[PDB]
């Protein structure tokens, strides 16, 4: 239903089903999915972006860009 990124692999994932990897394993990261939008940030854009472009592009501050790094990793 709302949990599509599940079903389909992180490369394929489309900018929504980012933002529910992201909200799903850190409920404290929930509050900058609308950055995600923003800056189109989509499965393929999500495993070429690092913690110096999120605080550089997204305005991320160095914590929130930390934690979304390590949930990539996770994902490669």
């Amino acid at each position: 239903r709302a949990n599509s990124h599940l079903r389909s692999q992180p490369i394929d994932w489309t900018i929504e089903e980012v933002i529910q990897y992201i909200e799903s394993n850190d409920n404290s990261l929930a509050v900058h999915g609308d950055l995600f939008r923003k800056h189109e940030i989509d499965g393929k854009a999500l495993l070429r972006l690092n913690s110096e472009m999120m605080m550089k592009y997204m305005g991320l501050k160095l914590g929130p860009a930390l934690k979304i790094c390590n949930l990539v990793n996770k994902v490669n």
